[PDB]
């Protein structure tokens, strides 16, 4: 009685790419079609702990004849986070960071860029505005670059560091402390850093949502636990020149200057907290920000379309959306706190506000809403004119990552089942802000992209927000 | 006018009732539960999360269940060794893992639990077929390097019989070794390890080090496949069941002969012959208490998928390659398996060349029509014949995308639901065709490589025409 034609053929020739986390694959399907197009198992290439985090793509002229993205994966004790009762003893080292290319048939494995380059680093990916390189930051080693995808080298790297004012670990951040950021400088032969697998690690796996009382309250273990920033992203002023590195446990969202590598200000998510702190130079390649305090942690960050307004959500001691002018493009010092978004239903870890993406017009931004299981995760959808919430949909277990197809008509989401209950993907009207229906997916992605067309479409892809 | 308004998909979803989908993944290494009526994933699994190096997820039933949606089991087994190396995957591994695990899951209402290693406690490593036993209370194994089938107790997890199959050739050449002819002995195995566990875990037993593909049966006679016994293989595919009991059926695809079994004794009864213009059976001859033969003064052709229609009145062995066809034998006498011969054989012009193979198969419930998948190597699109169960002739054939596996049908038998899989590197779905029209209503994405599927039962009566009576 009834084919499935007419709900594909709305969508348009897009196509979905997905990570799955602790499935271990990446796969891209066809939104026309319904077929999946290709995938590539990580295990498969002798990647034992393939958990693939984040990714974005490049863009192509044509999707459906080929395209190119970067996928990196997590390893160690990540394996250990999601209640799997696995005996294993000895994850795989993990912290690859991988150029796959597909050519109209299948996948291809291109590149591992952290053996490469020496630098393993396992949370967020972004494209850059010109689709010719891309960032990667670590919030388990607290290191980001930003990397040229034509010569697969290193542009920048930088160490971000905490001296907590008082040593006490449930007081390491609320009492404040020193950030030091620092632009390092490959040690090995051939230019090599010296960060591949587990080396660097202060923590022994990514905080989770909330993670930061968890971390606090001692459930963390590491050799450099109250040193932890919790680097989360580098995503991208999309008019060009600036990129906003999130520290998630400072609650703070560093500007750099990618034309000289040098961080710029800091903007300070909290609300009743100043806009920005100064950063301040203290040797040829160290700068510092001084925090007497932090009100609270922060970790979803990103720039509208048109680059004039910067969003940080504020989660766990405070919860909200917290929006910057950021129109004044020649000097981010000046982006100023222009509006947060508050409702009484949000409070506290959850629900945790922890991607987003917006429509091309700029009119509207879609917010994930995580919650710890059994509570219903959803979609909130924010007028972003006048930065109030407009409404709340409910969707299923874990929901993570939001994109939307180009012309602005669809968002697609996915949701994960803590990597153990129901996953699928999720299709949005954005005219009605209903969904018109859940696909399958074998997978527990954090991470999802809709393959890009033009510089253009990256302004609302894996670039400028997470 | 082609994007006046939005659509909700569930409509789509509503038309199927309520039927949760098992996939395997092959080179995903994964299982996965899918809500045909909502579109959900319910669950998966991931095999190297528990420290399976090669989780070559390659055969699966599951077993009859009150309410799927609030729990139910069911085994998946897999491949190891070099089988991670012959789809074409540029991998730099050196020594894959070991693999052929059987695992046995259940679905709790919210996530799968890995509840033992049957393969573990056995010591067989088989990772070939795996088929639900009639009555859903055990399961058959079989593997093609190796040449072993087993049937298990699900309760005991223990080994109620196991079988070696061997080849002797009339001809040592290799290219001739099967055309030629050859004796096939059958010999009932003892465990031989403390815990009455056998010896075959992991690659251990295995006369070729890797699996014979899809449509690659003939690779051995052509020097592609290593192994230290490559001229003694038979390549045992599946045990299926007679849904009427007491029989099952041994696949063996290379001397593409099926071995009847009495599974009340233990002991082959006859050895069906799946080529056309062959005798409908050969005799086996027991030669030791433990031991039986069957001769063969030629192979006409390999074959490989096999299945009994729902009454058990006739059983199917798809020939492949040298003859592409339906064979069919009416096996309406339940007393006497001796007595089954053939009464019909489906072919096709379009049918003559190598490929396609008729491949996979699903009777509707009433076994008017029975479905099957045509394989064909890269790029031919992959699809699926309708046959007539009543007359044995072809309705209709449709063109679904590349490398076509498993059918499934839905049990009120409205809908067959099928995997193709991309030889494990391009184009995978789910793809639902209506039953009654014979049309396709659409495809759905899939990260697998499946080479099964099933739709989990709530009877024995549902394993009809699920993975109990035919692969
Ligand atoms: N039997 C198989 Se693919
Ligand atoms: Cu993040
Ligand atoms: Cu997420
Ligand atoms: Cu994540
Ligand atoms: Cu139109
Ligand atoms: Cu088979
Ligand atoms: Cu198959
Ligand atoms: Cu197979
Ligand atoms: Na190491
Ligand atoms: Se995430």
């Amino acid at each position: 009685t009834t084919k499935i034609e007419e709900f594909y053929a709305q969508f348009g020739k897009y196509i979905l790419l997905v990570p799955g986390k602790f499935t271990g694959t990446v796969a891209a399907h066809d939104l026309s079609t319904g077929r999946t197009l290709a995938w590539l198992a990580g295990w498969n290439y002798g990647d034992t702990n393939p958990i693939m985090h984040h990714m974005a793509a490049f863009p192509s002229p044509d999707p459906y004849k080929g395209f190119e993205f970067i996928v990196n994966t997590q390893g160690g004790k990540n394996l250990f986070i999601y209640g799997i009762p696995t005996t294993v003893k000895e994850p795989g080292e993990g912290f690859n960071i991988y150029r796959v290319r597909y050519d109209g048939t299948k996948f291809n494995l291109v590149s591992n860029i952290a053996e490469k380059t020496g630098l393993g680093l396992g949370v967020h990916v972004t494209a850059t505005p010109d689709g010719k390189g891309f960032a990667v930051a670590d919030g388990q080693k607290d290191i980001f670059a930003e990397f040229d995808l034509a010569t697969e080298s290193v542009r920048t790297a930088f160490l971000v560091d905490w001296k907590p004012n008082n040593s006490d670990l449930k007081r390491a951040w609320l009492e404040g402390g020193t950030m030091t950021i620092t632009r390092l400088k490959p040690t090995l032969p051939g230019g090599k850093y010296d960060y591949t697998g587990t080396k660097g690690c202060k923590i022994d796996w990514e905080l989770v949502p909330g993670g930061e009382l968890f971390l606090e309250e001692g459930k963390v273990t590491g050799t450099r636990q109250t040193n932890v920033v919790a680097l989360d992203a580098f995503v991208y002023d999309p008019r060009g020149r600036w990129g906003a590195l999130s520290a998630r446990l400072p609650g703070v969202a560093i500007i750099f200057d990618r034309q000289d590598w040098e961080p710029v200000v800091a903007l300070v998510g909290a609300k009743g907290e100043p806009s920005s702190l100064p950063v301040k130079k203290v040797a040829s390649d160290t700068w510092e920000i001084k925090m007497d305090k932090v009100v609270t942690p922060a970790h979803q960050a990103g720039f509208s379309p048109d680059g004039k307004n910067f969003l940080f959500m504020n989660g766990v001691r405070q919860n909200n959306i917290m929006v910057w002018d950021t129109s004044n493009h020649a000097d981010p010092t000046k982006w100023t706190k222009k509006a947060v978004v508050e409702d009484p239903g949000w409070r506290g870890s959850y629900p945790n506000t922890f991607h987003m993406v917006f429509t091309p017009d700029g009119r509207k931004v879609y917010v994930t809403l995580w919650w710890p299981s059994p509570t219903p995760n959803g979609i909130a959808v924010v007028d972003a004119r006048n930065w109030k919430l407009l409404k709340s949909v409910d969707i299923g277990p874990d929901m993570h990552t939001l994109a939307i197809t180009y012309d602005g008509k669809y968002v697609v989401g996915v949701f994960s089942g803590y990597q153990k209950t129901a996953s699928g993907i999720v299709i949005m009207d954005t005219k009605s802000d209903e969904v018109v229906g859940i696909l399958p997916s074998v997978g527990g992605h954090h991470d999802c992209v809709i393959v890009p067309k033009t510089v253009e479409d990256l302004r609302c892809s894996r670039c400028t927000t997470t």
